C-alpha cells in the first residue's frame, strides 16, 4: 500500500481542507498519516467519518511546551494574535521530531502545506518526494506573485484593486513572502491547489507561468456531515421563512474588534433579517440592547457553530463572510450568497473573487479601513431581505450546480502526477 504522510498548517482551515483532500486519496487506496499538534488532531476528529479511521491515521506532532504556551495553544484556533510569532517559531522547532516520524513511518510521499519550509527539505533529507498543497485559492497568491515580475504593469486578468487599507518591518515581510514562496517553489514537479478552473482557471495559468510550476487544482473540498448545538439551531431555523437568515461568522483565527463588531451589529439591526452570528472570545463587545432589539429575529452562538448545516438551511439566505477560502468555497458549494467582510490575509482577494463571479458582494470599507453599518444594512436588503439582486442569487445558484456535478474526476490529475513522482525517485 503506497503511504502519504500529510502535514497541515496549524490553522482549523487548514486542517479541515488537508482532512478532505486525505480522504480523497483514502479513496484511491492510499493509506493516509494525518500529521498535527493534538490540539488539532482534538479539533478536527468529529470531521472524521469512522469508515475512514482504517486508512486515515493520526499521528501527533510535538511542539516545545511551556506554562506559558501549553499543547492546547498550539493552534491558531481561537489563539491571540500576539502568541502567533511563538506559534510559527514553536513549529519550526517541531522539524525535530518530524524528521523523527519520517524516520519511523518512512512514507512514500510528503504532503505539506505553505507556513513550512522546513518539511521539504527534512523529506529530501530522507529522500521522500513532497508535494505542496495550498488550502487556499490562486487569486490572492497570483495577485501577491505579480509585482514582484511586474512592478508597473497592473494585474492582467482582473479589475480588482485591494483597498489601501490592506495595502499599507519590509525585511521581515519579503522573508515571510520567501519563505510562503519557497514552500511553493519547492515542491516537487506541481504545487496542489483547493481551486477549480470554472473560477480561477486563468489565474492558475497565469501563476504556473510565474513559478514555471505546474499547478494541478483538486477543489471544491467543502465537508459535509450527516448534535453540537445544532437540534435548538435548526428549530429556530425551521420557524423562519425561506432564505430570510444570515450566518455571520468571521472563521477560526479572528476577533473582529470592538468597533468592528459595533458596525456589524447596527448593519444587521438596521437590515431587519434574522442572523445566526457566532461571536468568539480568546467580556461582551456586542453594543448595549442589540440582541433585546433584535429578538427572535436574532441569535448569538458563543464559540462555535455547525456552519455546513447552517449554510445549507432552507431558512438561510445569505453568509456574512470574512471570506475564509473554506467558507468561500462552502457557502458556493451550499447556493448562499455571500456578503464579504474581510478582514485580513487571503481574504480581500476572495472577497473581490466571490464579487467578480457575481456570486456574493463585497461591503466596502471607509477610506481610513472602517467596516460601514450603511454598506452591512444595504447589502443585506438587497440580496437578503428584498432580493432585489436577483442577478446574485442566479449565479450562486448556478455556481452550486457547477459544483454539485463535480465528482471523484476532480483527484485524477493529481492522483497521476503522485504516481509519475513516484515512479520516478523509485528509479533514482
Ligand atoms: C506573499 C507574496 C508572494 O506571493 O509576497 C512575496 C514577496 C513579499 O516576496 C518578495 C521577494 C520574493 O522578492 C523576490 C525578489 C528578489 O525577486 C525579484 C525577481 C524579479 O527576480 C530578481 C532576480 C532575477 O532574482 C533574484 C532571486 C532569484 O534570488
Ligand atoms: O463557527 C464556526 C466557524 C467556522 N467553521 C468552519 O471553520 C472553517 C473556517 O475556515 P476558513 O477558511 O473559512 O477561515 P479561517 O477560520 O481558517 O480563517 C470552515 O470550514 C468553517 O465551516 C465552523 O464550522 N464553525
Amino acid at each position: 500500500t503506497t503511504t502519504i504522510l500529510m502535514l497541515p498548517w496549524l490553522g482549523y482551515g487548514h486542517l479541515s481542507a488537508f482532512l478532505e483532500l486525505a480522504k480523497s486519496l483514502s479513496r484511491r487506496n492510499f493509506h493516509i498519516y494525518f500529521c498535527s499538534t493534538s490540539v488539532n488532531l482534538d479539533a478536527i476528529k468529529p470531521k472524521l467519518p469512522s469508515s475512514f479511521s482504517d486508512s486515515i491515521q493520526f499521528v501527533e506532532l510535538h511542539l516545545p511546551s511551556s506554562p506559558e504556551f501549553p499543547p492546547h495553544l498550539h493552534t491558531t484556533n481561537g489563539l491571540p494574535p500576539t502568541l502567533m510569532p511563538a506559534l510559527h517559531q514553536a513549529f519550526s522547532m517541531a522539524a525535530q521530531h518530524f524528521e523523527s516520524i519520517l524516520q519511523t513511518l518512512a512514507p512514500h510521499l510528503l504532503i505539506y502545506d505553505s507556513l513550512q519550509p522546513w518539511a521539504p527539505r527534512v523529506a529530501s533529507s530522507l529522500k521522500i518526494p513532497a508535494i505542496n498543497f495550498n488550502t487556499t485559492g490562486v487569486f490572492g497568491i497570483s495577485q501577491g506573485l505579480h509585482p514582484i515580475h511586474y512592478p508597473h504593469s497592473k494585474f492582467p486578468f482582473s479589475e480588482f484593486v485591494l483597498h489601501n487599507h490592506w495595502k499599507a518591518s519590509t525585511e521581515r515581510t519579503r522573508k515571510r513572502g520567501e519563505a510562503f514562496l519557497y514552500c511553493l517553489h519547492a515542491s516537487c514537479s506541481v504545487i496542489l491547489i483547493n481551486s477549480f478552473r470554472e473560477l480561477e482557471g486563468k489565474y492558475m495559468d497565469y501563476l504556473s507561468v510565474l513559478l514555471n510550476k505546474k499547478v494541478v487544482p483538486v477543489g471544491p473540498l467543502v465537508y459535509e456531515p450527516n448534535d453540537e448545538g445544532y437540534s435548538s439551531i435548526k428549530n429556530w431555523l425551521d420557524k423562519k421563512e425561506p432564505s430570510s437568515t444570515v450566518f455571520v461568522s468571521f472563521g477560526s483565527e479572528y476577533f473582529p474588534s470592538k468597533e468592528e463588531m459595533e458596525e456589524i451589529a447596527h448593519g444587521l439591526e438596521a437590515s431587519e433579517v434574522n442572523f445566526i452570528w457566532v461571536v468568539r472570545f480568546p467580556e461582551d463587545a456586542l453594543p448595549k440592547g442589540f440582541l433585546e432589539r433584535a429578538g427572535e429575529r436574532g441569535m448569538v452562538v458563543k464559540g462555535w457553530a455547525p456552519q455546513a448545516k447552517i449554510l445549507k438551511h432552507w431558512s438561510t439566505g445569505g453568509f456574512v463572510s470574512h471570506c475564509g477560502w473554506n467558507s468561500v468555497m462552502e457557502s458556493m458549494m451550499f447556493g448562499v450568497p455571500i456578503i464579504g467582510v474581510p478582514m485580513h490575509v487571503d481574504q480581500p482577494f476572495n472577497a473581490g473573487l466571490v464579487e467578480e463571479a457575481g456570486v456574493g458582494v463585497e461591503a466596502k470599507r471607509d477610506p481610513d479601513g472602517k467596516i460601514q453599518r450603511d454598506e452591512v444594512a444595504k447589502l443585506i436588503k438587497e440580496v437578503v431581505v428584498e432580493k432585489t439582486r436577483e442577478d446574485v442569487r442566479k449565479k450562486a445558484r448556478e455556481m452550486s450546480e457547477i459544483l454539485r456535478s463535480k465528482g471523484e474526476e476532480k483527484f485524477d490529475e493529481m492522483v497521476a502526477e503522485i504516481s509519475l513522482l513516484l515512479k520516478i525517485e523509485h528509479h533514482h
